[PDB]
């Protein structure tokens, strides 16, 4: 394992340990969510980041991060406003753009020197 792939993990158990449901844990199906797969052209979820992080397939913290929004925003496109998914979706990205923020960041690359 390398400290990216480290750093990684960390993030994503930090932001697995919300979902306590696992509702972002797999991919979701057409048989979980009828006429998900006409609605949302680009999919993820936590485990297939997972796969991603394993496999060496990021090269930033940004592709990352960025995977991490496509998940929610799916969540937050398919599902109401009043629904579960939509509501859990939008306290996670809250919560991981809080921990991934800028001054987060350059507090962690000042360390390096
Ligand atoms: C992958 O797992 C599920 C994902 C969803 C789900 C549904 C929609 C529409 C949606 O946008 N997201 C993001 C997730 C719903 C599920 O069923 C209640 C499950 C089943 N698992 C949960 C565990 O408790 C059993």
């Amino acid at each position: 394992s390398t400290p990216i792939q480290q750093l990684l993990e960390h993030f994503l158990r930090q932001l697995q340990r919300k979902d306590p449901h696992g509702f972002f844990a797999f991919p979701v199906t057409d048989a979980i969510a009828p006429g998900y797969s006409m609605i949302i052209k680009h999919p993820m979820d936590f485990g297939t980041m997972k796969d991603k992080i394993v496999a060496n397939e990021y090269k930033s913290v940004t592709e990352f991060k960025a995977d991490f929004k496509l998940m929610c925003d799916n969540a937050m496109t398919y599902n109401r406003p009043d629904t579960v998914y939509y509501k859990l979706a939008k306290k996670i990205l809250h919560a991981g753009f809080k921990m991934m923020s800028k001054e987060r960041l350059l507090a962690l690359k000042r360390s390096m020197s």
